[PDB]
């Protein structure tokens, strides 16, 4: 399956460590795992998109 | 150093897989790594808080 697009307001860049980081520009919030839109999906039970799964 | 608080609008819960997930309630956006407020820090050069570093 293709990489899911980022949700609105987010951008992917690369940190000097060589790892990608994801910035929500307006809130200045960063995460080191690709964020995605859950929508009406179940937070506890949904299957995450492959591009967003962390190690494990 | 203590765990950094989540930014506004975010909540940590646990996915059925046993891993934590972080939900921004209003946008329905999820990430699997703890988000944090970067503020005036440099996106490329800042040192991330320990609780937000992914595997590696």
């Amino acid at each position: 399956p293709p990489t899911e697009p980022l949700p609105d307001g987010w951008i992917m860049t690369f940190h000097n460590s060589g790892l990608p980081v994801y910035l929500h520009r307006e809130t200045r919030v960063v995460t080191w795992s690709r964020p995605y839109f859950l929508g009406t999906g179940s937070i506890r039970k949904h299957d995450p998109p492959i591009s967003s799964i962390p190690c494990l």
